[PDB]
């Protein structure tokens, strides 16, 4: 039996699926700890930028979980992603502890731009600005990639990097009441929010796990972008970003919520 996690329903992904929009033909790079083989995922390729770790398999779990929120397969098992037909690429930029470097993240963004990815999901952050990170975001954006990044989990009224940079779409987290989750960073630069509490998804060992974080909100938006790209294959990264914001359900102050809750039904109408 397949379950539909609450966040997938909350962003109205099944309504888009009923229109025939699943993310087919859209290339999504997951810049994370890797992605492990799993019966409910189909991984098309990828690359590792972590020294001495040549495989894209996930030694942590975080990247596999993020990947399943984007693209867990629509079948009779497991869960269901926002964009179950998206082409997933594992770009390993974080080590098994969840730590990375600016150099590994920047190289992953360069790879995404050079390999024609449509969306890059960055469920990660750094507390300090880095010109190398900013340049890599700008370079990927100029090449055509939509960069989607987590606002961070510190609870503070500023958002992490690279989400804070203008050319990254910054995603915060909501709970089941459509309130901002207490940990979700907010403030200047926040674009949109998505479910980020008690998110069930794929996990290494052919299993499933529930996690909390802005890391879990971000892939709902990356998946929604893939649905919009399938419907509108000529649209640019900037057009998709603005359309997601324009069709979001407002939740109140833009300082706390950005444009509001991502809505895949409204975005694909
Ligand atoms: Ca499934
Ligand atoms: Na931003």
């Amino acid at each position: 039996a397949q379950s539909v996690p609450w966040g997938i329903s909350r962003v109205q992904a099944p309504a888009a699926h009923n229109r025939g929009l699943t993310g087919s033909g859209v290339k999504v790079a997951v810049l994370d700890t890797g992605i492990s083989t799993h019966p409910d995922l189909n991984i098309r390729g990828g690359a590792s930028f972590v020294p001495g770790e040549p495989s894209t398999q996930d030694g942590n779990g975080h990247g596999t979980h993020v990947a399943g929120t984007i693209a867990a397969l629509n079948n009779s098992i497991g869960v269901l992603g926002v964009a179950p037909s998206a082409e997933l690429y594992a770009v390993k930029v974080l080590g098994a502890s969840g730590s990375g470097s600016v150099s590994s993240i920047a190289q992953g963004l360069e790879w995404a731009g050079n390999n024609g990815m449509h969306v890059a999901n960055l469920s990660l952050g750094s507390p300090s600005p880095s010109a190398t990170l900013e340049q890599a975001v700008n370079s990927a954006t100029s090449r055509g990639v939509l960069v989607v990044a987590a606002s961070g989990n510190s609870g503070a009224g500023s958002i992490s990097y690279p989400a804070r940079y203008a050319n990254a779409m910054a995603v915060g987290a909501t709970d089941q009441n459509n309130n901002r989750a207490s940990f979700s960073q907010y403030g200047a630069g926040l674009d949109i929010v998505a479910p980020g509490v008690n998110v069930q998804s794929t996990y290494p060992g052919s299993t499933y796990a529930s996690l909390n974080g802005t890391s879990m909100a971000t892939p709902h938006v990356a998946g929604a972008a893939a649905l919009v790209k399938q419907k509108n294959p000529s649209w640019s990264n900037v057009q998709i970003r603005n359309h997601l914001k324009n069709t979001a359900t407002s939740l109140g102050s833009t300082n706390l919520y950005g444009s509001g809750l991502v809505n895949a039904e409204a975005a694909t109408r």
